């Protein structure tokens, strides 16, 4: 209505995004994005990671983005199907089978898939 | 001017995509996602039957927004919710690595790997 993105959502550049505030494994944290008409965080570069992490106060608090290890290419590849195509996250852990990638206020991290922590959803104001 | 995106066919408060090409039913849903949208809700017997109307091929399969929780051992939509019903009469077995399509006149259980149509939702 009044503002670009709906109520409970935060406007950063292009994007409206909704940081959780419960826990989930992964594949949850999709079906949640879905549901809520939205995807999980794609992250364009290292810029668009710096400015999404200057939302975030408590610098203990991981949240999961829309990436996760594919293990018959093995590498990272991103919801919308493309692989990781750059080192612009800086990606700390190992890269193996049933990780996704996480993101905290300073790092980004490599998590088993299972582990249960919030997530990110995006609905693009400007999308490419 | 119309209540749907180009492409997308309005059904009662719904706007609707029938995707042409086929992915098994993670990438689906992954697809959905990527669009801003959740893969089809389906609320009982009124909306599957309306939803239907709109495949116009027999044979055709659609993946939707449900299938078998292996840690619950019951049908689970993608919003969290349980399907406790049997509204939707699913044919084929309810077991692990199992997920919901649709086609013209049924409802089916198919091995989630299998890579068919998919049919995403946005709200109006
Ligand atoms: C998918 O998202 C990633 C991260 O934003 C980006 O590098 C890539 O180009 C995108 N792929 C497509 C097909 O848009
Ligand atoms: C990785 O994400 C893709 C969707 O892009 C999906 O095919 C699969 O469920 C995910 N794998 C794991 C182990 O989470
Ligand atoms: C999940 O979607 C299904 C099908 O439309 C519906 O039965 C159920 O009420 C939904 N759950 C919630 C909380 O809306
Ligand atoms: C079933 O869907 C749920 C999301 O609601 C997800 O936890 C899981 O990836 C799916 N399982 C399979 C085998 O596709």
């Amino acid at each position: 209505g009044l503002l670009n993105c709906p109520i409970y959502w935060q406007q950063l550049r292009e994007k409206c995004l909704l940081f959780s505030h419960t826990v989930n494994p992964w594949n949850n944290s999709l079906a949640d994005c879905s549901t809520k008409e939205s995807s999980l965080l794609l992250i364009r570069d290292k810029d668009e990671l710096i400015h999404t992490q200057n939302l975030i106060r408590d610098k203990a608090i991981l949240f999961w983005i829309g990436l996760n290890f594919s293990l018959s290419e093995k590498n990272w590849k991103w919801i919308n199907g493309s692989f990781l195509n750059s080192n612009d996250l800086e990606i700390r852990g190992d890269a193996k089978e049933n990780s996704c990638i996480s993101i905290s206020q300073t790092s980004v991290y490599s998590e088993y898939c299972s582990t249960e922590i919030r997530w990110i959803c995006q609905k693009e104001l400007t999308p490419v």
